[PDB]
């Protein structure tokens, strides 16, 4: 089974998903020079006000919190977007070492950690009808950097002791996303995919310029969790990230000079 691992790691994903060496696979460096403003873009709409977390679970690559999305009650809209996307789930991306971590990179720099907000597009009606399109996801990806603690983000890491392994799950009601949240909004934007198998061509990419800080008690939180079950033998769920893809033929576009 495909992992993060020396044999089983991104680069021997393209043996069972050979779209792993497509045309718009994720993740990209950001070369923020080489970027191009587009004024036509519009500001982000992150309505977040009635979303109902329901749980969270630890899949054995990562975790995620899980949202009630059987109604508009967690959306996105504007930026590059058309219409508008409900918000499925989001979890992180990692290190070892607070030097790494991120998927998305910015000038070549790594950031200790990444979060991934993920959206479907309504039109579609599932998640799963929609990341068979062109224009089925939106991920709102916001790099943190370690620093001060991020207040919004201790609820997650208290509750990871209770999802320690693969499979297991956890009542995780009342979350408020928002708290995870920069101040600006400021974005660049690129057409990509899901950085883990099946990495199916179906996301608009909307990564924040600013990073969020979390404090290094709450990296070190992530770093405790495990890839496998319970009885398994234990290794530790840290540097779960897929490195830069080549960008092609794709221009990455900013909403801010
Ligand atoms: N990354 S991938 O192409 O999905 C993949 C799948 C199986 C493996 N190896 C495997 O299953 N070995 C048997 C031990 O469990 C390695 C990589
Ligand atoms: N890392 S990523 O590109 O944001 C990503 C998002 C969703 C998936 N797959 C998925 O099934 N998400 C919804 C889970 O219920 C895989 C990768
Ligand atoms: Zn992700």
């Amino acid at each position: 089974h495909w992992g993060y691992g020396k044999h089983n790691g991104p680069e021997h994903w393209h043996k069972d998903f050979p779209i792993a060496k497509g045309e718009r696979q994720s993740p990209v460096d950001i070369d923020t020079h080489t970027a191009k403003y587009d004024p036509s873009l519009k500001p982000l709409s992150v309505s977040y006000d009635q979303a109902t977390s329901l749980r969270i679970l630890n899949n054995g690559h990562a975790f995620n919190v899980e949202f009630d999305d059987s109604q508009d009650k967690a959306v996105l809209k504007g930026g590059p977007l058309d219409g508008t996307y409900r918000l499925i789930q989001f979890h992180f991306h990692w290190g070892s070492l607070d030097g790494q971590g991120s998927e998305h990179t910015v000038d070549k720099k790594k950031y200790a950690a990444e979060l991934h907000l993920v959206h479907w597009n309504t039109k579609y009606g599932d998640f799963g009808k929609a990341v068979q399109q062109p224009d089925g996801l939106a991920v709102l990806g916001i790099f943190l950097k370690v620093g001060s603690a991020k207040p919004g983000l201790q609820k997650v890491v208290d509750v990871l002791d209770s999802i320690k392994t693969k499979g297991k799950s956890a009542d995780f009601t009342n979350f408020d996303p928002r708290g995870l949240l920069p101040e600006s909004l400021d974005y660049w934007t690129y057409p990509g995919s899901l950085t883990t198998p099946p990495l199916l061509e179906c996301v608009t990419w909307i990564v924040l310029k600013e990073p969020i800080s979390v404090s290094s008690e709450q990296v070190l939180k992530f770093r405790k969790l495990n890839f496998n079950g319970e009885g398994e033998p234990e290794e530790l769920m840290v540097d779960n990230w897929r490195p830069a893809q080549p960008l092609k033929n794709r221009q990455i576009k900013a909403s801010f000079k």
